[PDB]
């Protein structure tokens, strides 16, 4: 059944490299910052130093929670300390019973 | 024009195949409890019998109300090949009026 | 540091919107990102299901996602409706509850 959530995050950011996202997400998995992470290649335009830059990035969505974000987020930064990604938290609103024990057991 | 929404939701999950993913979404439309599923190829980590897995998966999002939600939820859990399925509920705070129009009439 | 550092956001939103083809989802981002209606647009391939004339339609779209501000945001989408490919765009708006400081300024300096 859904239940309520207000505990659990999303943090969305991006990275240039498969090799990269890949070695992130593992790695933040074993430090327990996050329990499950997604990757995706992406397309991105923005605004750079002025010029619009056209680039494929990888997304990543870092699945965990309240108690873990801030940690999870500045260790991510240190993996790329010369980078200013992308750093976008989401809040579910539901979660299933068991997705949401699993998520919180998992840290 | 754009218009505050408070009852529309997103309810994403992952299943293993592209396969299973054009199933389920098909499933979904034909019950009424989605108005429109995206299925988005994607790799995934997670720790799983004392391991870190990678695995190839697709990121499933289902549009829907907050009224068939629960239906939505509930038909997911009996139809889902894993043993855990994610269940993750996004609330969009906005819409278009005729998007939001499209979506609710949609699940008549 | 802004790099290291979570702030909390109440002002920052995700336009999600689809369209058919790369070429098109591209010169949507590039011209959105010109007009500063967004400071970032992303583009990811979807395959979508829905019914459309009583049949259940599969699509391959373009999944686009418009980074802006809530001050961009009516303008972001009375615009997309004049340039939008589709007759009945797909638009729905998220907000984040968090940024990075130096994430957030980026996007603001970047729609001031």
């Amino acid at each position: 059944s859904l239940i309520e959530t207000a505990d659990l995050r999303l943090l969305l950011t991006t990275v240039s490299t498969e090799v990269e996202a890949q070695q992130l997400a593992q790695a933040a998995v074993e430090a327990g910052l996050a329990a499950c992470v997604s990757i995706t290649p992406i397309q991105s335009c923005y605004r750079w130093q002025g010029a619009i830059a056209r680039e494929t990035e990888q997304q990543m969505s870092f699945k965990t929670t309240v108690e873990q974000l801030d940690a999870l987020q500045q260790w991510l930064q240190s993996q790329h300390p010369y980078a200013l990604p992308e750093c976008l938290v989401l809040t579910p609103i539901a979660s299933s019973v068991a997705y949401r024990d699993w998520l919180r057991s998992s840290l």
